[PDB]
């Protein structure tokens, strides 16, 4: 009765940000992971330097594989409000992040390779 639950691996858009392979998980602190009428989700972003957040729903779509990347670079940079992000919402990632993108799919698929309970068990973290 929820469009996500606890493991599920979701693609997570955070403005400025390139769409990211990210995992639901439990709120550390108020033991949740869900919460009037957009709902959010705790999600946990991949990459060599995990982070996490309450994103919205709506800035969150389901993980197919590696291959939803361009298109979803696409939906956003359709129109973002900057035209300045657009340009780099749609030129490959550089920098610092683009390590840590490459970082982050790896673990995506190698995740998406194992059922909830184990992958879950690997890959929530702790800090």
């Amino acid at each position: 009765l929820l469009k996500y639950n606890v493991g599920d691996l979701v693609w997570s858009k955070v403005s400025g940000y390139p769409w990211w392979p990210c995992m639901v998980s439990a709120d550390p602190l108020l033991h949740s992971y869900t919460k009037k009428s957009a709902r959010q989700y705790h999600v946990q972003f991949f990459g060599d330097a995990p982070e996490r957040a309450w994103i919205f729903e709506k800035s969150l779509v389901a993980f197919e594989g590696e291959g939803q990347f361009e298109k979803l670079c696409q939906e956003s940079a359709k129109q973002a409000p900057t035209k300045a992000e657009k340009i780099k919402l749609l030129k490959p990632i550089s920098g610092k992040l683009r390590a840590q993108w490459e970082m982050g799919i790896v673990q995506a698929e190698e995740a998406a390779s194992m059922s909830v309970e184990e992958r879950k068990a690997k890959f929530t973290f702790l800090y």
